[PDB]
């Protein structure tokens, strides 16, 4: 009954090596989960509105307008890179590997305890009561991934961790009519309330089965199987400069040594290949036809409006703008030590060329006089709409059907691993914040919530809240994701890029002398790839 | 025989309840089709010039130049939602079915009845005469959808209806260079003939057998099958801004009303999460990371022009830009007892807020420097190119590889319900005139017409036009258009909208005094769904 | 054996017929190949840096810089169109089929020859001396598409040949911020070396096994099989204008000649049908709701910076811009007999009227009041940015979901055949060199070298250059490359455009006085073909 | 019963094919004036001896 432990505690990941070059790669992770009770046993509906610095002009981008729905109800949430492995194991995925497939996910809550707290201090075992434990098997409720946030589970072994209080987004209308420093007057600035046609308001009580767990029960969640593509864990170099075959050198330097270049032998206009410009005899670099374009020009920093207010549109890549930064506490990388509420911080400099250095951007008339003009060439330096630091490039767009893209890079620890395709009947061709995209079914959430520990007092007519006795749960959880993963060749002459302790790095890794921890990012796709 | 009937008028529709919650609706839709002989046995070739109207500056978009081979044929199209199901009938589908499949289209043409004119007036059947039926079931003629003109069938199962008389584009080649009022001097408004390489010549006889049914017999086509993927009768509410997990809530309100909102508990650049700004410490709803954009900005009343003279960009969603403007004729829903040519109109304001409110956009500058000044940030307030008519908003896509879109919804009674597949090798995403789109063949056109019923006198050397007995004829239509849908499920505490009647909207449903009757337009899509 | 010959040279096209009007056509290609010994047998990198020309200010698009690994390996590349098809089959394909799927390929070398020259010069055979041949069949090395420089084998069977000096991309990065003439100084133009992560050092002799053939040997590389999608030999002429169901004209003419038009009869403010306009009433050509986009605007001459430096952006179809324009030597159309440096050129004028007509584009303002003011409107005419010569439509980009494209036409005889995909995660829609598109492997290159010869002096300690016996290689190639299409049908009363000789043209296609030879260029897609 | 022909020669052969002159002889005019004009039968060369 009471005194059987229900569990054993495993963190090891497992590389099971198989011939044709595949590992499958199992990460074990557990963690002690504490969980104290809700604020609040009732389902309750906030509306966030911040216009006390919105509505002050140009702080437009500050907005928080929003309205959710909070529930009594905690969300353990294991969709990160540093839940699952430690520095070492990815070193060896990220220097060994060549792509990498999830193959399937699992979890357990075990050993679960509940305690009172009566007060001095004594804390009494409640063997009767019970913990309420729910899986969103059919994915009824609102995807609510937690390292978006940096809410999930922490990243040591060792350390205990707390589940966030869950909670999803009531729809509201709203409107901010952007300004700037300076503009004349006050500028729409309101909340309309909600449209009838959009309300939803989930339970997790009447969507889910409620599974009660007193002190000898586990619950198992059975093996979620993926269907993802692979992440690809080596960069693409090749810009549409480096596609194809190179113009033959008449003039090779024949003293080797720096400043001595090669020389193409042929006059520009009289050079052979083709180009897309029908009108212009120049066959350049600059101008002769690559077969396709690698990544897009896209209007950078800039906010779009709907019904729910102004957001960034997102962007693929990055040169800046769109590599993505991440601000994370104490147990998500955090040196544990640190006395001070600010975030650690990072920007994601992924290695790959995908992106633009929209700097060196131009349109030029069609005539194409070749020592161009003023007036026949549109640079970065010029004004669009009178604005001195707006140029054309922050309103260009150049997807099109020839755009090639990557996915993006795995960010240890703090990315996600995985996402929910959307409902939508033409769905996105990549996400920016996963790297694997689950397109049929994703894994069931896991809601977690400690039942009332009613006192004798209660009446439910009374207009007050219920008085419950102060109680806990600590619980532990554990996982087993398993990946497939392809080992590397040596195709080319020259070594690699590879992760590797330094002199520099070497703190990092290892604990301090009063206990503390930290994990630093580690960048994934380093070895490089031909594109073409 | 000449006296014996040859099929059953039928207007019914069935619900067929199958296991596991799909409902095969079979809608039966049966008509009577008078038609008259075509004016000129010929062929003809006209050309369209309204040179007049598009010379006066400012009037480009009121072009209407085009080609056209005026065809003798006339067509029986029945792609419309109102020639199948009534009001109730779209009632019962919308507000109980999530999701709707095409099966399958057949038609039947019996009991033809032919009559002579002869001058006062007495009408005489000819049992000789015959109705020349022709079926292009290989899509071998131009295709020709008569919703986008509001030529289908009727839509009361008792009023007598009239087919289409047949037309389709032929080759001409047009330049219109635009003109504002107050321009300088003419514009270069020019018709240019037509390319020889371009033209295509067709005619039923040469392409598709034809029946002559006479009096006696019928028309029968095989059951046609789809394979459409699934519209969806839900739509969705998320916007950017609604995807993911909400910021945690410290201070929730402690009494109600409106004016008590809850707050975030830390400052902005102490907060935690993605953003996917680089350079920017501040994470706010504008600017953490979502996993794609739903809906895009596009140019909004742009037209642009090809070989063949300009015409308006499409939208997928609108907001009225996008949202379609439907015209329609007492055939078709305008209450019948109306005097005046004057169309009746509605614009279908959709549910989904897959749109965008342009007013609220704005662009500005990488530094991100908070309150920003006026040189640094454009917003629609501000010209370009001089025009204070013209924002940036106008000029601007954000179409990328993250767009996620919807399906257009359903039109009630005279959107169209299957639109075929370009042959072009890379196809579009989506139509924005029809919800199902026949991937490689579709439905059959079918082509009616009246025998030349020639008099004594004809002649085929002679110039005039022949002599004919003035001959018209009724048919009785019969058609079979079969749909598979799936019953909706309460997810949701809440209800959803729906449908009902109601002290307003009343005797829309109902025939006047008189006889009048009117079809008033219906939202196809009134369920919420979850897009994340 | 040395004497004994080790295969056959053919140059026929068989035309085999197949059940259900399909045709099996094998193209057999042999040619002589000429390959002198490498200048030196070093890789060596080098890089290209032209500043002289690019630091004078707006010569941004002259930018040639670039690094590359010269190898002393050539390339035999066979993939271009007038390689395998002389004009006559080349007729026959354009003006027979309708679609043309391609099938296979193989190579082989054969009847190899090594010689050397010895001071007058005397020619002695190497009995013992071999030519190394190397087929990289799992595609290790970076693929070289010889076409897009003009390098591939000749395309007159019955003259010699040479294979191009093989060289690779290697990387580089830079910066060069653009300028107009009258800058106020130098701007930024840096070389700023080598990515340490990016490089890949390639060798032949590591990456592929080599094969050595002395006289008596060959080499044949097996059948490749292609999967690519079918490439369509006919083009469509409807654009947006011609889509769908004409408006009914009840003015027919009735009189002959171009001067009378017929008119539709009703006002354009009570004329029935449908449209994306929902503050708009008037229903015209322009307005009608379309089902989709066929073709789309783009930025034109919009050059974009990678890390790498400047680049065209392309565009999938032209009018002008988009248009290719090839430059190509006497092995590769040019006559032969000419004297002279300068390449022949020509500029594909593709049949499909898919491009826009940019001084045809016109924005107007949401309100939709129909002789626009000058305010409302934003034409080609207007300056963007306050030049005069950049207009609105250079920074336009139209392509949405609803984008409709053709795949780019085959160029007979300087065009691709065949190119690789792109390993990129997210792939183009569509290349703009080649018709087809390998969708996983593409066909092995084929590297070929003459092995050292070396003198009796050779010493590995020596600073200097190694030396060697002065030796050349000719060698026979054969190839065979088979495609599979469908015969035409006559849909249309009209004949179609088809290619034919006439007085214009009599003297291309045969030799002159002196034995000069040309192969002047031939449309590719000449039927028309209907969408819609 | 008819055979396709084959590409015996180098070059391109008379063939028959819509162009600027000959447009507007193969569809009909305003009012339904239509018309067929001759067409030659045999196009392609043959080697006699």
């Amino acid at each position: 009954g009471v005194g059987i432990s229900t569990g054993t505690f495993n963190n090891q990941t497992e590389f099971k090596f198989l011939e044709n070059g595949w590992v499958e790669i199992t990460a074990n992770s557990s963690r002690l989960v504490h969980l104290n009770m809700p604020e609040s046993e009732n389902y309750r509906r906030v509306v966030v509105n911040n216009m006390d610095k919105t509505a002050v002009n140009g702080n437009m981008a500050l907005d928080d307008i929003h309205a959710q729905i909070v529930t009594p109800w905690s969300l353990v949430d294991a969709n990160a890179w540093g839940v699952w492995f430690n520095p070492g194991d990815w070193q060896l995925i990220v220097n060994t590997m060549s792509e990498l497939h999830l193959v399937s996910f699992e979890q357990e809550i075990f050993n679960v305890v509940l305690k009172t707290v009566s007060e001095t201090k004594v804390y009494n075992n409640d063997l009767t009561a019970s913990l309420m434990v729910a899986l969103d098997s059919n994915n009824t409720m609102p995807f609510t991934p937690a390292a978006m946030r940096s809410e999930t589970l922490g990243f040591y072994p060792w350390k205990p961790t707390i589940p966030t209080p869950w909670r999803y987004y009531f729809q509201w209308d709203r409107t901010l009519i952007p300004s700037h420093t300076g503009t004349s007057g006050t500028p729409t600035n309101i909340y309309h309330g909600t449209d009838p046609d959009d309300v939803q308001f989930y339970t997790i009580e009447n969507s889910v089965p409620v599974h009660l767990l007193r002190t000898g029960d586990e619950f198992a969640t059975g093996t979620f199987f993926f269907d993802c593509k692979p992440c690809r864990l080596t960069h693409t170099w090749q810009t549409n400069r480096a596609l194809g075959l190179p113009p033959f050198l008449n003039s090779l330097p024949q003293s080797e040594g720096a400043t001595n270049f090669g020389d193409i032998g042929v006059q520009q206009d009289k050079r052979r290949g083709v180009t897309q410009m029908g009108n212009t005899n120049y066959i350049t670099e600059a101008t002769i036809m690559r077969p396709a374009e690698v990544g897009y020009s896209a209007p950078y920093y800039s906010f779009e409006a709907s019904t729910q207010g102004p957001f960034k549109t997102p962007i693929a890549a990055g040169r800046a703008d769109g590599n993505p930064r991440y601000a994370f506490g104490r147990q998500h990388g955090q040196k544990t030590t640190t006395t001070g509420e600010t975030p650690e911080r990072f920007t994601y400099i992924a290695h790959q060329d995908t992106g633009r250095y929209p700097e060196g951007d131009w349109i030029q008339n069609i005539n194409f006089n070749l020592p161009v003009t003023n007036d026949n060439v549109l640079l970065p330096t010029d004004p669009i709409g009178g604005k001195t630091g707006i140029n054309y490039t922050n309103i260009f767009n150049t997807y099109g059907p020839l755009t090639a893209l990557n996915n993006v890079p795995p960010v240890y620890p703090n990315g996600q691993i995985w996402d929910k395709e959307f409902d939508t009947d033409l769905k996105p061709r990549l996400h920016v914040n996963a790297p694997f995209v689950c397109q049929n079914n994703c894994p069931g959430q896991l809601f977690v919530k400690v039942a009332p520990n009613l006192t004798n007092e209660y009446d439910p007519d009374a207009s007050a809240n219920m008085s419950r006795i102060v109680t806990y749960s600590d619980f532990w959880w554990k996982g087993k994701l398993v990946f497939k993963a392809k080992l590397r060749a040596s195709h080319t002459w020259n070594p690699i890029q590879q992760m590797s302790i330094n002199v520099d790095n070497q703190f990092n890794y290892v604990p301090s002398n009063i206990g503390g921890m930290k994990i630093v990012y580690e960048k994934s796709q380093l070895a490089p790839r031909k594109l073409y």
